[PDB]
């Protein structure tokens, strides 16, 4: 399915990420969703986050530790490791490039689709992705972020 977030015939109008504290419907297809593009797409880059107002939960299957399809989170964060940026330049209108994002490891205190609060690490090349997605738009660097 993939997450099918929208932008210009959209309300984004400069969308950032909405913390995560408590959930809603969308929510399952953020994580849900995310599991559909973090495992089917880890190459154009999608922009986690930007309908109207936000939320987020992420994602992990099996990824870190022997967890199941599990989620993670930009929450109400503790640790946040290094730094990278994607070579992308999306959304809000996806032309251009850049590094927007900045990182590499980065642990959370967040909640999950259920309403349940949790605190975990988010590492690899997705964590990092999906953020991306949303570093491209709440880690912003860029300029206009073509938003
Ligand atoms: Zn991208």
């Amino acid at each position: 399915s993939v997450l099918q977030v929208l932008h210009i015939p959209d309300e984004r109008l400069r969308k950032v990420a909405k913390p995560v504290e408590e959930v809603n419907a969308e929510i399952q297809r953020i994580v849900d969703d995310m599991f559909e593009t973090m495992y089917a797409e880890e190459g154009i880059g999608l922009a986690a986050t930007q309908v109207d107002i936000h939320q987020r939960i992420i994602v992990i299957d099996v990824s870190e530790n022997r967890d199941e399809r599990l989620v993670l989170i930009n929450p109400e964060l503790l640790e946040k490791s290094g730094e990278t940026g994607i070579e992308e330049g999306c959304l809000s209108i996806p032309e251009q490039r850049a590094l927007v994002p900045r990182a590499e490891k980065v642990k959370i205190r967040a909640l999950d689709r259920d309403g349940k609060p949790f605190e975990l690490e988010a590492d690899g090349l997705l964590a990092i992705c999906i953020q991306h997605e949303m570093d491209h738009l709440v880690g912003k660097l860029f300029m206009d972020y073509l938003s």
